[PDB]
């Protein structure tokens, strides 16, 4: 299940994770907390290690997207608050108590149904965070009144404890700020009809924390920035230099001299124009190195090489500058000489964002930590 | 790392894999063997349970890409021949002997090197397969004399065994048979200088087996077709009814009505043209439901539902043409009523081949079998 017996490898610089986190904490008021969102296996970097690295930088809470992803954190030994970011089935409400997990709620219907199968006055309250939809449009309460009604209800039952209320931004990372503020208005107006306020009032994410610090709240969910990736993609400049924590390498496992007019790859989409030194790298699209990456250039001995021909499930072919033996290290993501390949670079070639590139990296790729 | 606590599931139909394998086995010259390639964790369907399904279907051997994948097969109780299709780093020759695995060899250098670490009378010969490149240009011996040299060497030292020779086609699923014929030619030459052949002489794949059933050989490496997927996308009609084995479902976890003029998802790339019902499904690009699936329509109660707004890491919102509570089954790949979502459709919307959609589905998605 994990390709340990193949030179293809992912190196993760956890120190970066800590640095990126520390620096952000230094820009936060003494009252603002920093929760490290490590869902989807730390954006493909590794949950536990990201969490562990995250903590050492000031992290005092973590966010995940699944119940069992949290259990893994609990199991891994993290004893800090863990916030599951999306809705969770009622059948699994007991698991939330057993692991003292914090859950997000978006319907009055959920709470009422949860209220049942919950002891009258449990010695273990259910930590709820109310999600308000102020523009994202995926989950949350749409109305200040509903929001408020939700609160009144959670407040009127000791079997609950709402440690939070929050919302999420859909365009924090954009130059035009108009929609952003409209979302903030919707949040203010829904907090506005509230008497009390929980311990956690969060609204910002990586993008928000960087280009909209003034935004209210005593807690922030730091994501991609943790891994040193500009949230805006390329649109704006982070408030501080982010250190990249993802590195991907492999090596040549076959070298060859091809005559002119030899086709390489499926459907022979490529044909030699002349004498060409072609290298065979053991990484395919099943590893995450997608087919549309064809044409992209990777690194070897500090020189760029083009991926020629169709990328395969388990390998691909690159045009080597000059003869070379089997064994030279192939840098796909990272620095090598003067050349460097950023996930942003991979992303732009893939016409997506690095959030996706990173997750797409299969488990078949062993990850090594500094 | 597996989200069993999230209704997003990947249903696999083993019976179908068996049936796809039997169909071909009966269609086969019966003086031929069927090897089932189950790399990339069974093409996303699950290696061990796919293999076993192919066995009871008539398979008598297995192809994988990594030594690791191979050992899994051994530890699982598979006692049939297991051939590793790519080169395997010299450092693991002893494991090869340990798990009596067959290995691919595409150079003379390697062979004379493996010989070093091989004991004259180890009573365990190194079962090798000599891959000759004829077309497709990834690995293998380029010329006849080169293979003649490789062969005469292997038959010599007798720590080896030489189980077979084979090549791989790059255009077998193409309507135009030119390039194919060429590769077949070059492979005829290769075998033409060897006054002898091994147990296995294979060149056939999914594609070649279906549309070029007469090409020379006594064993085929059946891949994608044993999973029910047209090995050519939609260019050619298979030679027999392939039955899809993969299926993907999830379910509505959030439902709301929005008023005309509301934005959904990141960036605000979508706004309600009027009042409408929006559903939220717990599956995102971290699962392998890539961002470019927007506009694609999934199935709810046999009715099509368009994915609106950007696909999130962990979820996506769809436009429900009705009014429905939470819980109805969301069908992303498979049937519902008279509607059908097939991997091909997914591949076409993604602008690639289903081979990749299947291998991209993440580990986190639980795979249910029968
Ligand atoms: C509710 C919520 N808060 C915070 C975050 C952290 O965001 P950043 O990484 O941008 O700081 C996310 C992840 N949201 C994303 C990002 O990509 N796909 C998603 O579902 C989230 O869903
Ligand atoms: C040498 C070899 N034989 C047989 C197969 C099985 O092919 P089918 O699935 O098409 O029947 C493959 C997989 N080759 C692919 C397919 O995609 N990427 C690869 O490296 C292969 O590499």
């Amino acid at each position: 299940v994990v390709g340990w017996h193949r030179p293809t490898r992912l190196h993760i610089d956890t120190q970066a994770i800590t640095e990126n986190v520390q620096k952000e904490c230094q820009r936060l008021p003494e009252g603002t907390a920093l929760f490290a969102v490590v869902k989807a296996n730390g954006y493909g970097h590794g949950a536990v290690e990201s969490a562990k690295a995250a903590k050492k930088g000031g992290a005092t809470g973590f966010c995940v997207a699944l119940l069992d992803e949290a259990i893994e954190l609990r199991e891994a030994g993290v004893q800090d608050p863990i916030l599951i970011l999306s809705v969770v089935d009622l059948a699994y409400v007991p698991l939330l108590i057993q692991y003292d997990l914090s859950v997000t709620v978006a319907t009055q219907e959920w709470l009422e149904a949860a209220l049942q199968q919950l002891t009258p006055e449990s010695n273990t309250p259910l930590r709820v965070h109310l999600k308000v939809d102020t523009g994202m449009g995926r989950i949350g309460f749409l109305t200040p009144e509903e929001t408020k009604q939700a609160v009144r209800f959670v407040q009127s039952h000791k079997e609950f404890l709402w440690e939070g209320i929050f919302t999420h931004f859909s365009t924090a990372d954009e130059i035009d700020t108009s929609y952003f503020e409209k979302q903030a208005g919707r949040f203010k107006a829904v907090l506005a009809v509230l008497e009390e306020l929980p311990r956690y009032v969060h609204v910002s994410n990586s993008a928000t924390a960087l280009w909209h610090p003034d935004v209210p709240g005593n807690m922030i969910r730091y994501g991609v920035a943790m891994y040193g990736l500009n949230p805006s993609g390329n649109k704006l400049a982070p408030s501080y230099a982010l250190k990249p924590a993802l590195r991907l390498t492999s090596e040549l496992i076959h070298v060859k001299r091809l005559a002119a007019g030899e086709g390489i790859g499926y459907g022979e989409t490529y044909v030699t124009e002349a004498e060409e030194w072609i290298g065979t790298v053991p990484i395919g699209y099943a590893d995450g190195w997608l087919r549309h990456l064809q044409g992209f250039t990777v690194l070897v001995n500090g020189k760029r090489c083009e991926i020629v021909g169709r990328v395969c499930m388990d390998q691909c072919m690159i045009r080597l500058a000059e003869e070379v033996p089997v064994g030279p290290v192939v840098t796909l993501v990272g620095k090598d000489g003067n050349e460097e390949n950023t996930l942003q670079m991979v992303a732009e070639k893939l016409e997506t964002i690095h959030y996706e590139v990173a997750c797409t990296f299969s488990q078949r790729i062993p990850r090594e930590y500094n």
